[PDB]
């Protein structure tokens, strides 16, 4: 799919949203449902 060629992604711990499994960005998702600035 267009999220990538083997899809199965990593699923949020609070929403709805997917990243790849070891991605950097995932932190700061996470730190943002959590309320850091
Ligand atoms: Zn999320």
């Amino acid at each position: 799919g267009s999220s990538g060629s083997s899809g199965r992604a990593m699923k949020c711990p609070y929403c709805d949203f997917y990243f790849m499994k070891n991605g950097s960005d995932l932190q700061r998702h996470i730190w943002a449902h959590e309320g850091v600035k």
